[PDB]
């Protein structure tokens, strides 16, 4: 329901673009170029549609509210960006003051300008630290000034970074300018979750995993509102299922305080008309460690003393498998098992298979971007679902139920 890049007209505007160019880089040298290729077709967009100019502003690292142009300068990529773009960028040593708003303010057409790493200015997020590591907090008043110093470099503001948006910053909540329009990639991730929320296709499976369960109470909550069926993996799996099974879990982990939340949540499963299905099998190591002994268990067996779960096991897959299959809608937050390590991560992959067959078949799928939308990297099955989140951080709070400032801040009709 909100405006969208193209539904504005961008003919004869200076675009202020926020993006996403958090690339990781070791050295100013950028080990992914990923993230600054996915910003192109809008940047392109906007200069095919007559754009004067398109200002790209973004962030990379943690500087906290210090220039760090040593080590977290977005240069590197300003010049990455011209390389895959065949065409010139001019970088800007900042964000905002005088000289970056002669700069912007009525560049040659066509131009595109980037400026300094934003989180350089305390302003930006609100807060930061200073050269202790002690936090501190942007003055109020100082927030402002920096937010009508971005206002005045363009005519039209475009936000197609939606991994921040779940946080108000001043470039994602600040920007004063009459049309505020989510970028191509930004547009999408709401398409997606617009789905998952407003109206979703039925069967509706939602696949959590993960480590604890305290942090996930509202993630379940909010998803058993919806769905139809729910599958819970990872080692939240565990606290379930010592509280609900009665179930030795050996040294695996157990979340304390969300033990306490589990008899609230299956009420939540009951008067939904929901059941949620756990793993009935798993995959043991005597130690978190990558290559550990590897043993197999199951609910009526639990594991023994030191060994602990990190995966869920073949009749889990199984059943996976099969409730996977009759689904219309799938929306998949948080690997099954510790997939960083393979001797664990078959429960993973076999639910990523799965999945992408859901795909082909017409299940549209969802995945959210954190843990999981780099499985979809490990195993390029990036192009084989019909969407991976580009932000982990922002999905989790979309599809929480809370309120996202950036997208709020957009512009309606
Ligand atoms: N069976 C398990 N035992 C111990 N750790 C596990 C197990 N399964 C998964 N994990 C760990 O869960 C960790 C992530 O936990 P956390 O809940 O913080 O993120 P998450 O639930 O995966 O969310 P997301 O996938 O969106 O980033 C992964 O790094 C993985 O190592």
């Amino acid at each position: 329901a909100k405006l969208t890049l193209d539904k504005v007209d961008l003919k004869g505007k200076r675009v202020i673009m926020r993006v996403d160019f958090n690339v990781p880089m070791k050295n100013n040298q950028i080990t992914n170029n990923q993230r600054i290729k996915a910003a192109i077709p809008s940047i392109k967009h906007c200069l095919d549609n007559g754009a004067k100019s398109v200002v790209l502003m973004s962030h990379l690292g943690r500087p906290d509210g210090i220039p760090m142009p040593d080590k977290y300068s977005l240069e590197p990529v300003a010049d990455e960006l011209k390389s895959l773009l065949n065409k010139d960028v001019i970088f800007l040593k900042d964000c905002v003051g005088p000289e970056v708003e002669q700069a912007c303010a009525n560049p040659d057409n066509g131009s595109i300008i980037l400026l300094e790493n934003l989180r350089f200015h305390v302003e930006e997020e609100g807060k930061g630290k200073d050269s202790s590591g002690k936090k501190i907090s942007a003055d109020p008043a100082k927030v402002e000034a920096f937010r009508a110093s971005l206002s005045k470099l363009g005519d039209v503001y475009v936000n197609d970074a939606f991994g921040t948006a779940h946080r108000a910053h001043s470039s994602m909540v600040g920007v004063n300018l009459p049309q505020k329009a989510s970028g191509f990639l930004m547009k999408k991730e709401l398409d997606y979750f617009s789905k998952a929320l407003e109206k979703p296709e039925r069967p509706f499976l939602a696949i959590l995993g993960g480590a604890k369960v305290k942090d996930k109470i509202q993630l379940i909550k909010n998803m058993l509102d919806k769905v139809n069926f729910m599958i819970i993996g990872g080692g939240m799996a565990y606290t379930f299922l010592k509280e609900l099974k009665n179930m030795q879990i050996g040294a695996s982990l157990f979340d304390e305080e969300g033990a306490t939340i589990v008899k609230e949540i299956m009420e939540k499963a009951e008067k939904n008309g929901v059941k949620i299905v756990f793993p009935v099998d798993f995959v043991t190591g005597d130690k978190f460690d990558e290559n550990a002994k590897v043993g197999q268990a199951t609910i009526e067996s639990g594991i023994p003393s030191g060994w602990m779960g990190l995966d869920c096991g073949p009749e889990s897959i199984k059943i996976n498998a099969q409730i996977v299959a009759q689904a219309k809608l799938i929306v998949w937050n948080g690997p099954i098992g510790v997939f960083e390590w393979d001797a664990f991560a078959k429960g993973t992959k076999a639910l990523m298979d799965e999945v992408v067959k859901a795909t082909s078949n017409g299940c549209v799928t969802i995945i959210g971007g954190g843990d999981t939308a780099t499985c979809c990297a490990k195993w390029g099955t990036e192009d084989k679902v019909s969407h991976v989140s580009t932000g982990g951080g922002a999905s989790l709070e979309l599809l929480e139920g809370k309120i996202l400032p950036g997208v709020e801040a957009l512009s309606n009709m």
